[PDB]
């Protein structure tokens, strides 16, 4: 399938224990979708502060389309030095690795795999 439904645990960046997926463009966006493949992958909303409390490269969650059976189609665009790898919508959120944090929401996407 092209496109994977899934349900994203909501994470509090303070919360987080793993900031990030790893150290280049390439890795964050491989380990982002293989824990977004595993059911290992959060999300945390951006808003003022968050992003200085994560580790680049970022992975984003990008609006691709306007939402089958409630699930917003989005796409991986991963950002380093305020260059972005990938063009896409609106920021959904910053993924990052999830290790049994507990979330404060869930959000249901249909992920371009
Ligand atoms: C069924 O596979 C999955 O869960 C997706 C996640 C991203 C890659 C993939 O195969």
């Amino acid at each position: 399938k092209t496109h994977v439904q899934l349900s994203l645990p909501v994470l509090q960046v303070r919360d987080v224990l793993v900031r990030g997926f790893g150290d280049s463009v390439e890795e964050v966006l491989s380990e982002a979708r293989q824990h977004l493949k595993d059911g290992t992958c959060g999300l945390v909303e951006v808003e003022k502060g968050v992003l200085p409390q994560l580790e680049q490269p970022y992975v984003f969650i990008k609006r691709s389309d306007a939402a089958p059976h409630g699930h917003v189609m989005v796409e991986l665009v991963a950002e380093l030095e305020g260059i972005q790898y990938g063009r896409s919508g609106e920021t959904l959120g910053v993924l990052v690795p999830h290790v049994g944090e507990i979330p404060v929401a869930y959000r249901k996407v249909l992920l371009r795999k």
